[PDB]
């Protein structure tokens, strides 16, 4: 099966699941490769082909740092690239339904990996199940991520940053450009992406850029009011100038800084990028999203206090445990392996580990209000893991869905409440960040993949209200007596529950935890 | 003038006032002498006497420490009794306009002295002016302070607690049965008060007991739910028990206590008042009201939140600069003779003074909250002062005043801003605690005595403001094109300003240092 596109013809190749056929288009380039005099730049325009290109693999993923905490364990190496890293990595999926679609609706996947990290190509984003049970397209990208795809020296086009912002919107051109000739509506095109994927697809819906470049977005555990999602001019020019010393590469012409660093080896670029703050947590994104007077007009929060963002559709959610995934990567007497009971001495230098410079009365505040006791020996392992997901993911979307909805437009709030049969992660660490992925992305509706009956319906349910969302802008599962998701409005907050026993409306997500993150602790 | 009573006839004087003619009865008993075996009991009935009672001067004033704080400077002895300490004290005073009123408006005042001191006999609380001026009765009594008022075993009738609140509802009777003799209206009584005074009016509200010995309430610089103005249990056991010990009083059965304190000479109590808190601040108050199951039915914060109360309007009000009058009483760096600039690290001790029992995390809170400065040398001074006034007297009035509208009432809340030209005390200390008073008894209109002309046309309006809502239940001034004062309900928390070049209407005075003091504080 070939399809001929703007730039050339692409083969893809057929694939059977649920006893039909899916059509994949894996591996499509749609930008020059970043390469020498690109390195750093905003990506470029690619060039026609004639030949047929085979589009039967996935690409190279970006260059990346790996998470090496826990090697041979499935939890964390599932994460991991599974295809060979290269700066030759700007390239994108196609899955399509077969027969071949008249004008179905697209969703187009962002990958989180807090900016620093991730691929297109891992098996949870794994786009198939989508294109059969639902008949949408579904495309995903490879985008730059680290100093390689957000190092910035505001206003030098040289290294101008959120260049893999850049790359993700030049990814929604060619589906604009592209995709009716595979049988998709750019009509029809909604984002998804989780955590920093889900901060990203945030910063679209405020990129004037990407305003004509699609219909609606779902955000999962991300959005850019999150701590972690936008680096300062400040912090962003300390860091550039941290890694030019550490290369060797301190100069005075700062061209001649950018110059100096793309004759450095990418593994030597890779190397330096842990070190260019003094004090990291487990959650540091050394090198993200800046205002760069491009891509980002203003300071995001501005934009959203003032209702400066696309007017559309948002669906919107979160896990129980975003938090607890981040403790065994830094925070004291926490570990995979045992229940991790920690002292309050522990739980105060684990408030040291993710808030750094954060002053003294800063952090005995969050203490006392994750401290006062409803004791119980897991108290205070709860409570870390509490802060941690309530400030850097619970809080902020909750705060992005009321700012955004209190401009006219329909939002749909989720709590995601479901921990996986097949967790390789232990118990305590309940339901945690990124887990949800695959409930989304149909996993569960594979019979021979080892989920439960009750995960298989969870799935079911799931895909189609996302679906729905995507092509009707309304998350309703209508044919099942399903509890119907009401509009999260400012005033009574109402969210759904997502969980394999009864699924609830609920009010106010969170209220008093957020009360102090939102209003308080930015004060400190 | 000779006015039958119910319990014997009792002879005025008259009086010369502007032109005009004042009747006042001053020192008529009220209760049996709370003397002997009736020390520390709820007062008695009076019973008959024959001949003339002669109310020519004032009484005795009740037992009470004095401020021996500044000797010859009048800010502050103007505040100490005038007449001799006597636990003979419980009588009262009452003005009437010449010629005598055939249905007049009661205005009934209770002083305060944080519960430990007062009398009604203060030139700055004479009823004459009133009376004259606007037609009204003006009554006022004495009631008993400190221990010999407030000493409190729950459920003692020897020592029930609360005497002193009992010495008030005996005199609030005492004017439903016989005002109508001097021409009054006992279907017509307003009870106003200032600071432990206006709190004893804001606990009448809630005592069913005074129900039915008055119609609306004025409350200036104070309310039940300041931190000051109610005794935890807890507290005054051991207040008691204290007070016992210091006098070798200590016993077993509670009842032999009591008897013994009835034996110590009154001189004795006062000396050991001051010690039965082992740490008190210049806003201590040792024995005050307390929940004694009988004119407090339960903890009074439940109450107002539940709305059991007088259902009635009510009209409170603070002054700009409440905290001041209390820094020269025990905080470092400050005196009335110098400009008080303190430093950080005087402001620091200073909390301590004012916040002795509170964790170092609740100080440093405060600190947090009142010196993010918009540098100036009185940032410090000024803090404190606010700090003091805010956490004391402005966030308790606003909530007490929000709490109660919500339930149906009209209530009307003002901010008296005017300094007086002749305050004794310096300029840093601005517009102190105590000191609307002499306005809203119309000192002012008084052309001999030094005040300015501005002053004497501030004095007239309030006056006139309070008259017609103690009459009619709305403080307005209809005639002289006065700014119009809006009803404050609990959305919009409209308030008149008092002062002498433009009064306005403003909203939601201190709206950020009180969501600290009465949403955050009371977690510490
Ligand atoms: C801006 O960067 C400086 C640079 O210091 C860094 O040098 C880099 C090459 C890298 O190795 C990095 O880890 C190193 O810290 C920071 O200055 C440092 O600040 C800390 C304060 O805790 C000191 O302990 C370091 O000694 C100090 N180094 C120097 C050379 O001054 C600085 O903290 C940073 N500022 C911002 C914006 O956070
Ligand atoms: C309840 O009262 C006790 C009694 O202690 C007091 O004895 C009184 C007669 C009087 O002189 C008073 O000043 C004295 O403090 C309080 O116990 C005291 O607590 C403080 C703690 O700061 C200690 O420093 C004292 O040594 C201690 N004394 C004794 C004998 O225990 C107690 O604080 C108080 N509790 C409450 C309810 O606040
Ligand atoms: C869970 O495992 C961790 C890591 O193995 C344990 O934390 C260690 O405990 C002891 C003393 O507390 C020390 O030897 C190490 O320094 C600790 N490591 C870290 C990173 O904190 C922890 O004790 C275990 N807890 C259990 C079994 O509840
Ligand atoms: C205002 O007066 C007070 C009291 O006289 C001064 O505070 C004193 O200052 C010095 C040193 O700071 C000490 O000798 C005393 O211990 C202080 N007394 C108290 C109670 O704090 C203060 O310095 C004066 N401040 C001025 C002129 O600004
Ligand atoms: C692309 O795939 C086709 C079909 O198998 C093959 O014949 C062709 O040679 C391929 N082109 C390459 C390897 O570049
Ligand atoms: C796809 O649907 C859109 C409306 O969203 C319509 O305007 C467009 O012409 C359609 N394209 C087809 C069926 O080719
Ligand atoms: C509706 O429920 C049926 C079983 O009665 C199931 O086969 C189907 O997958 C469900 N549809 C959705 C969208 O959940
Ligand atoms: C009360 O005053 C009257 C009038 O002057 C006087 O004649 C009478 O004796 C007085 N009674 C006393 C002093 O008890
Ligand atoms: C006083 O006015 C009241 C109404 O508040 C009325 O009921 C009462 O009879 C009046 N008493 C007089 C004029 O004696
Ligand atoms: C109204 O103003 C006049 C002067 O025109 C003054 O004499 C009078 O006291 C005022 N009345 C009140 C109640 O303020
Ligand atoms: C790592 C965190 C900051 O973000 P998401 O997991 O992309
Ligand atoms: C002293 C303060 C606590 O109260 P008022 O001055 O009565
Ligand atoms: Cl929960
Ligand atoms: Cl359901
Ligand atoms: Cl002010
Ligand atoms: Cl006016």
């Amino acid at each position: 099966i070939i399809i001929a596109t703007k730039n050339g013809k692409v083969r893809g190749m057929q694939l059977t699941v649920f006893g039909g056929t899916v059509t994949a288009f894996l591996g499509i380039p749609y930008a020059q490769p970043p390469l020498g005099r690109l390195r750093f730049k905003k990506p470029q325009s690619l060039t026609k082909w004639s030949d047929i290109w085979n589009a039967t693999k996935y690409a190279n993923s970006c260059c990346q740092n790996i998470d090496q905490s826990f090697p041979g364990f499935h939890g964390s190496e599932m994460w991991n690239p599974n295809t060979d890293l290269s700066e030759d990595c700007l390239y994108l999926n196609v899955w399509i339904p077969a027969p071949k679609p008249k004008n179905a609706t697209v969703l187009i996947w962002i990958y989180g990996g807090g900016f620093q990290t991730g691929t297109s190509s891992l098996h949870v984003y794994d786009g198939k199940f989508l294109a059969r049970v639902e008949r949408v397209i579904v495309v995903s990208m490879n985008y730059r991520v680290g100093a390689l795809g957000f190092l910035a020296l505001p206003g030098n086009p040289e290294a101008p940053g959120n260049m893999g912002l850049f790359d993700q919107q030049l990814a929604l051109q060619w589906v604009q450009k592209n995709i009716a000739a595979f049988g998709g509506n750019p009509k029809s095109v909604t984002l998804f992406g989780e955590s920093a994927g889900a901060a990203s697809v945030s910063l679209h819906l405020l990129s004037p850029g990407s305003h004509s470049l699609f219909t609606r977005a779902i955000l999962q555990s991300g959005s850019f009011n999150a701590p972690w999602a936008v680096t300062s001019l400040y912090e962003a020019r300390n860091r550039t100038l941290n890694l030019a010393k550490l290369t060797g590469c301190s100069r005075e012409n700062e061209t001649e800084i950018i110059k100096c660093l793309r004759n450095k080896d990418p593994q030597e670029i890779l190397l330096n990028e842990a070190f260019v703050v003094p004090y990291g947590t487990p959650l540091s994104v050394n090198f993200g999203p800046t205002v760069d007077g491009d891509f980002l007009t203003d300071m995001p929060d501005i934009l959203l206090e003032l209702g400066q963002f696309k007017k559309t559709q948002i669906l919107v959610g979160v896990n129980k445990d975003e938090g607890t995934a981040f403790l065994v990567y830094g925070a004291p007497g926490f570990s995979k392996d045992n229940n991790s009971i920690i002292t309050r001495k522990e739980f105060q230098e684990g408030l040291k580990i993710f808030f750094p410079g954060v002053s003294e009365f800063g952090k005995e505040s969050i203490l006392f209000h994750y401290t006062d006791w409803v004791q119980r020996p897991e108290n205070y392992r709860e409570a870390l893991g509490d802060v941690v997901g309530d400030y850097n993911f619970i809080c902020p979307a909750l705060e992005f869905t009321k700012k955004f909805s209190e401009w006219g437009n329909n939002a749909f709030f989720y709590y995601f409440e479901h921990r996986s049969s097949k967790l390789p992660w232990p118990e305590w660490m309940g339901v945690m960040h990124g887990y949800e992925i695959e409930f989304v992305f149909g996993l569960p509706l594979e019979r021979r993949d080892q989920y439960t009956k009750a995960e298989e319906i969870l799935s079911r349910s799931i895909v189609k209200r996302w679906a729905n969302f995507a092509k009707y802008g309304n998350p309703q599962e209508t044919q099942n007596q399903s509890t119907s998701w009401p509009v999260f409005k400012s005033t009574e907050q109402k969210y759904l529950t997502l969980n394999t026993e009864s699924t609830r409306i609920m009010t106010k997500l969170r209220a008093q935890q957020c009360r102090f993150w939102t209003s308080f602790f930015p004060k400190v």
